């Protein structure tokens, strides 16, 4: 209902800990119309490099917003009227394996949904929309965060199945053994269903950075919401000098061929 | 979230016992994409004269959508999609006064609001919105459907005030005095509002061509849906021939000087 | 969904102060279905003299439930799943005029809605019903209340126009100014809409027993709620004795040129 | 709140590609009161051989409601208000084996519930009931299904277990490996829960025709949604015949030792 | 659920055009635990003279949140868990009469709710409260209000009827005229109702210091949000003397004897 | 809203066929505020030894709620008000293994939620919490249930994993094998989750004693209500011995360091 004037073509959401991303020079927060209500939080835009970037802090300020509450509609909705086609998302995330380390970095292929009555789609009738999502990421955006951390010597792993669970409760045991052992997950976190949908829908091309913040249930001391918060602070620099370097690697649109929700929408359209 | 393709200029929302307009010669019904679900119905669209036009039934199909029920933000979303800028409604009315006929027509210019449970607004935030209604109608739509009526000698009373209730249920004797006696409304109806408040968030011109199909509490027989129905059909060719003409008529953009909510939207944001 | 076995043609509604209706000789209380989930309480079922009787506390339990959370569609549905014919409502409400003092009782002719965001109607589609209501309650009921009074010489006014208020606050002064200036109001509650709108769409034949509570903000101390029910405490062997005698004096069915509700859903039917 | 003159024994459930059922010599489309608002479109309603059936398309004209907005309430509702005993679901499936092949019908005979956010009982409160589900289909119907399909020598699968999701994407190969080499489900879909609950508590007896549509994520291109409906338009004239021959085949009444739901409530009933 | 630290004995709820109010010397902003959810923003929180005061913005940050979407429950909730007893509102509003001019102040002893469908009270249930609203405002605060604006020679009305409307859009000429002549209101704006129940619910001293901001429809040029705006950017020093001084004049808790709402619960608990 | 008078450290929830814990030698109801509104019932309290107890029976007179309808956080916050320290939860379970013998109890150590759509937390922002669930149960207090069991020789499983499934109909062969083969679960239920969440967020230290009433799937005859109710009518003099033994033998306080969710909200926020 709003002619939005601003432009960007590169959207970051940023998770736990990274309410400043640290990339912008120089920049301004504004107001985004969007038919859903209220984006967590004002977009921060900027220039980086020859780049204009939105920037979205998917808990708000303050982290006031939880991961159940958060208004994914609003956000995606919010990035699509500024015209972004790259959605880089950081996320804080649990490992439930010994060898994705604290501080590791992995760069999640696949995922397992087992959030709860959240709002899924922008696709409610009449036009009714079943997008494909068996490679549920943005294959040429991977690829370049890949080729990011190698560049800069960035351990990170380079593929992951990340389970979204509900919360805000972190996981029981037995949960945690199923995830782990069922569902053959490598990563857990809250927030990236229906993130991931919603920007397919809106064919754009997304893809998360996740950082390892806790072993969940598996170390000596299960995880807490103190020592997510502590490890990400300890790592914020490095996730700052991968996401400077990344923004501006990207090419100015996603190949065809490289990304699956671009353009795609075509065949998902019943 | 989808392109809309199709393009017209001029929508019609027709209300009880207007289904079928009978004004096209050839047309198509299409489905079209809101962030607020489902239209009342697929939406008619077809050439007249030099006009494309998009028509919509606001009851929907069989008349299976009463007032409360109706989802007015899907149906003025469509019509903004398709690029509408004048909205034509056409609504049964009882008569508060008992100067007029059954049968006359009425082009309101003026409305008292008592619905209870709407939705109101497209402007939920972060984008705050309090759009201007000291006249609700647009002015130039108003005199170019009075001019038509004047030409085609057809009794139509050239103001008025609509007094908008909830329903489903008709008015008891005692809230009819307030409307007629202490308010001093003329018509009353059950479906303008929200649809006017949209409609000119929205920056697009509507006016209400209203006919007369009962005298409320006021007769011998109170109103009943029966007789709405039936005096709704007994007039729907002068409808029909009202509404023809007027379409011919529009010229392309209603002017920003005659149309209070065209392109106005600036001093309405906070 | 379910076989509802149990069968009265009797329902009354006790309001505040009526938990107990003091009516009953042998009784028991059963669940009764509704899509709309939970009646306010488990129904009492007896016989009064050859009737069998339904009644409802509308409050429930200890008055546990406010007007503006009652589930009028639950408890009118589950009264016609009983096959209730009669609904006698009895109820407190305020005075706005010196004439209607404390303990007299009032069967009101007229109603003004003033409740907000309540749901109205049985009927959301695809079979939309626009009852009539010009004379909202029932004529037969209403003068056979009446009558029972005269016969008991108890205090009783034989109209009246209650405004109903959305509540749970009492009026500001100047809103009952509005109400007995404005909409020439005499009497006052929270609970009447849409009770008497549903029982009308289920075809019931319904009227209400008001006694006065309370002076609104009209005597030298404004209303309480502990006025209130002090006050109908004072009052209720009053009011058992004219329930008491009314529900015997009923005919077995409703006449249909003296219920406005019965058998008149033909002529609101779209 | 409407007594229903229309009576069918007999209600089909069309799904993808199955607007019309190609069945029908003489038909109407009627409008049928639920508590629960609008039914996905009209009903048909007539007669095929000796029996009176209803048919619905659960996604309504032009495929305009999307899984996760089917009102399944005021689906099965209407066919219980008109007296349906047996409902027979016609749905596109993917198969998740590879040993089927397209073109496949699939008479399941279990399934696993992974949706999300749906209304799963027509039972709220006060009265609760806990259906059995061990055996989630109508015997006797699956039962007569297999021998249409073995006397019309369409091949058919004679058991299965169908797995749904929530959509409207379709799931990733995470989920799908969990779905397949995990839990050991064989088909899966979107529509089939709550619908065949809502049956079982409506006591009517419920069954599937599943058709394969595609292969999910593990054929060398993953399933689209323009790949289902071309693929069930492929095979809609078998499933026609399927369908007309079933219809014929039924008892006029389910048996009860042959129907786990039919007449069953009371031992699910607190 | 969490144990509050901060206190503040004195709260004020800033409207249009006074996010910042300019009263504190040193503050920090604080998140507050409701089980509503969101209040409008983090509550500032700092001392002035010998009080602690907190300050809510009720529209937010950037005047992000509409009249019909601000977490009114939210808000006082917090209020009442930092331990407020005086809750100062500044409001803009529409003139309705010609004689209250812009810049003038108005401290309003009444209101007229017409508002739809926001959530009016705390109590839901199973405590059932009824509050006494016939004076709305308290007394003491008031009358304070009224003290230091004579003090200052500020222009100050000293009475007045708010009413209370839903928007977000403004009036029409005829729902103004029928506020005036009709209701008898004197100013007019969207934010009082539901905030001044709940404060009173809450036991709390709530007055509004109301600046007029417009003349509604009665000016040659009707209100709009532009004018709004600049009129309280022309008169926010004013509001900012009259505020700091009264701050210091109030005592530490309001005296029972003229604060109506203060420790009355108990006879509006039925 | 309202200051809590009465006063509770021991908090019992009953279950299926415990709406009479028969623990009681003198009590009383009360009516408990919460900002949710309704809890189930009306909290009974009373003295047993040296200890207030509150008592709860979960699904409301007359087993009138059912699991999916629960208002888990008025439950839990109406025992917080009362100032509870200890919750237990007595609740029917199924078994998932042929050696939990009907009537046996099963003191859980571990839970798996397979529910959809219920309320989770009481902390939706913009105070946000993450609470660590990785042994879900307070360990104090499972080792007192644990002790009096011994002391009291009734045959009680010491661990178990319990499945918490969104009901209200009772699993399928092919869910039932999943629970079991796949997931590891023990025992099925309906309404441990959120229950136990709730209360770990309210810093209570709760415990859940099961008892076995059916052997869901997996007997000759599946499960049923009906039996659910007899097996647990069976048993019940046992569980108030066991229930009655447990509330003498709790300490004043939960010790911090065998009680998890006791005072370590500080590490849970965010
Ligand atoms: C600040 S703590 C809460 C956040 O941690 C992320 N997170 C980190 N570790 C885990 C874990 N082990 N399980 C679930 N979510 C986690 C979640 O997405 C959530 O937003
Ligand atoms: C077909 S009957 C119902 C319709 O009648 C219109 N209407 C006609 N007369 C009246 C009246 N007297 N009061 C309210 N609505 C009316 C309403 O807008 C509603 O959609
Ligand atoms: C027990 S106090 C609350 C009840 O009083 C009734 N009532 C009595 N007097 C009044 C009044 N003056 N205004 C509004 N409702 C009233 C209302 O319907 C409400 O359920
Ligand atoms: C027309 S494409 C969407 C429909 O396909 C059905 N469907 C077909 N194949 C699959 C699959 N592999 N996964 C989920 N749903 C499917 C679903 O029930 C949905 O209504
Ligand atoms: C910034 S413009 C919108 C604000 O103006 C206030 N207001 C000012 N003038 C008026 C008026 N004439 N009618 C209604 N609200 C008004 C309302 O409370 C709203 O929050
Ligand atoms: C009275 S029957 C319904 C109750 O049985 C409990 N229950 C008992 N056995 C089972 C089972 N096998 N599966 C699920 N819930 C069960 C549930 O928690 C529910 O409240």
């Amino acid at each position: 209902m709003i002619e939005q004037n601003e432009k960007a073509s590169i959207g970051i959401i940023g998770g736990s800990g990274l309410y400043d991303p640290g990339i912008f020079s120089e920049s301004k927060e504004i107001k985004v119309y969007t038919p859903y209500g209220q984006p967590s939080d004002f977009i921060t835009i900027g220039k980086i490099g020859n780049k204009s970037v939105a920037f979205l802090p998917r808990h708000g300020r303050g982290h006031r917003i939880p991961p159940h509450k958060i208004n994914y509609r609003a956000n995606i909705w919010a990035l699509k009227e500024l015209g972004v086609r790259w959605v880089i998302s950081v996320s804080a995330v649990g490992s439930l394996r010994m060898d994705y380390k604290l501080g590791d970095f992995v760069i999640p292929d696949q995922f397992i949904d087992m959030t709860k009555n959240r709002e899924y789609s922008f696709f409610d009738g009449p036009v009714v929309a079943h997008v494909s999502m068996a490679d549920p990421f943005c294959n040429s955006l991977r690829k370049l965060a890949i080729e990011t951390a190698k560049e800069l010597n960035i351990k990170t792993h380079e593929s992951g199945t990340y389970i979204c669970i509900e919360g805000p409760r972190f996981s029981t045991r037995a949960e945690s053994r199923t995830w782990r052992e069922v569902y053959k997950a490598d990563i857990i976190g809250m927030t990236l269903v229906p993130e991931v949908n919603l920007a397919c829908e809106a064919q754009m091309c997304y893809a998360t950075i996740a950082m390892v913040t806790d072993y969940d249930v598996f170390a000596e001391i299960p995880v807490t919401a103190e020592e997510v918060t502590r490890v990400m602070a300890e790592n914020t620099e490095k996730a700052k000098k991968l996401l400077y370097a990344l923004i501006q690697k990207l090419p100015e649109k996603p190949e065809e061929g490289s990304c699956s929700c671009c353009n795609s929408l075509k065949t998902a359209l019943v």
